[PDB]
């Protein structure tokens, strides 16, 4: 066609999607005013053109993944990460990034497995935990530490499952990626509804936790099935809204409708923390592109 | 455009590409010629033109996974598990698939995370193993046993971290999802090259061990991402066989072509078992439509 390549959104149902916070299908849809609190996740940034931001990466397997070598033990149930980027490459301080693509980015001790490949292909595997609110959790500056209940200078992956506990769990609190004394860099900026009566709308999950008592809700702003389509399409965008209703494809109907920004997330007419319950058959739907004075019609 | 929508392939490297039939990332593009093997995937199986396979779902972090409700506790450190979906909806065994969507295509001892979340938000999970050719692996049949070192009724979700170990580990043989003495039904094909002098192109992934000697290889047809591209572009095939070759974006060099079947594979003119190394800014272009008789340059 002529023009710009036109803005789409992949058809997908929810349960068809992917956080892109944690490596976990998609629960629901959230919505929350979410006072006191600052929301600037560093995973699952993207602009609706696919520019890519913050520590976001397209592979769903590498979300909170680490890789690396052991080059240290030091406390003999704790082991010296030396970490590289998720695909392989050693990782570049310098890049203007706030840490190694995929790395974490809320405060948490994540339940999670250690494994190691040596060339002649003996493998060992433990499970344990990553503590990314830790003084030792120092990803941008090229190491972490893993926890575990493992061979030096191996080839050694981290593979997220859950939270092992709720200590220190904060899905809002980014890890100081080069230590407690360090400003973090090269930030994805806070989102926020820039219009009154509107709320950020959220695709949740609930993961995994080991012991203890939490809904284990983590928050992401765009499906990473989105992400990948835009970094894909990358169509360019004409205005700072693009206008989506949730539709029914079946009966036609349109359930609600809702902003999404230029930036990377949604806002939808509604008030308080509650759960947003869609037909299983039912999907966003691309109508037209708007402004920020666009009113929305309440939910 | 006029016509049919043209066909395209995501424009991925090597180093962005997802397993499809286990939840890791792709290492390396592999070809072999697998004398003696019968190859036949269930996950990570399409069509060029969207239309999914087997056991074959869109959501990278749902493949190998499991989902349902325990029941009851055979031997303590067994717990059944009666299957639903991996979206939440119930499993019907009358559905024309070989087993729940998502469900293992091999042979394993698999090691994982086994958790719940009660209504009241209390939660347990504990590491264990999955034994996709024990008796008592019969999803199709609506339940497995889970192996752990639990609350009954209680939502329930086994995440896949790797093999527990080596026995039994064959990663082209089929579980039986219906138990030992029941054929399996509306199976994904088997795959061959039909032309003289081809082997088939996988991408392969070294998933983790827990303990032993192994390369843990597992090879798909297409990676994740193309078989989700293919989903939401549905693009028409005009003819059986696609005409792809790994380009350098920056050279603009041409290091090998292959062809990829409307059944959903890859052939490239080779022999041997061996790993084929490929630049990581390189990626597989599409260029034309051709035939089954085309004939490929040798690699």
């Amino acid at each position: 066609g002529p023009g710009s390549k036109p803005f789409t959104l992949p058809i997908l149902t929810i349960g068809e999607l992917s956080n892109s916070r944690f490596p976990v299908p998609i629960d629901e849809l959230y919505t929350s005013p979410n006072e006191g609190v600052i929301v600037q996740p560093q995973n699952g940034r993207s602009t609706l053109d696919g520019e890519l931001l913050g520590t976001t990466q397209l592979v769903p397997s590498n979300i909170c993944a680490l890789r690396g070598r052991i080059n240290a033990q030091v406390d003999h149930h704790q082991w010296n990460l030396q970490v590289t980027n998720t695909n392989g490459t050693p990782f570049d301080p310098t890049e203007d990034v706030p840490a190694p693509l995929g790395t974490p980015d809320f405060l948490a001790n994540i339940y999670g497995v250690t494994s190691q490949r040596n060339p002649n292909n003996t493998c060992r595997a433990h499970d344990g935990v990553l503590a990314t609110w830790s003084p030792k959790f120092t990803p941008k500056l090229g190491s972490v530490i893993l926890g575990t209940w493992l061979d030096l200078n191996q080839p050694t992956r981290f593979t997220p499952v859950g939270l092992f506990n709720t200590d220190h769990f904060d899905q809002w609190a980014l890890p100081s990626y080069s230590g407690r004394l360090t400003l973090n860099m090269n930030l994805a900026p806070s989102v926020s509804p820039l219009f009154p009566g509107e709320q950020l709308l959220f695709f949740r999950s609930h993961i995994p936790l080991k012991g203890g008592t939490s809904d284990g809700a983590i928050d992401c702003l765009l499906p990473q099935e989105w992400i990948q389509h835009f970094y894909q399409e990358s169509a360019p965008s004409p205005t700072d809204v693009a206008l989506i209703r949730y539709t029914n494809p079946d009966t036609g109907r349109v359930l609600f409708e809702a902003k999404l920004h230029r930036q990377g997330f949604i806002t939808v007419a509604n008030s308080g923390s509650r759960p947003i319950v869609v037909p299983p058959n039912g999907y966003f739907r691309f109508d037209s592109w708007v402004n920020q004075f666009y009113s929305l019609a309440p939910m």
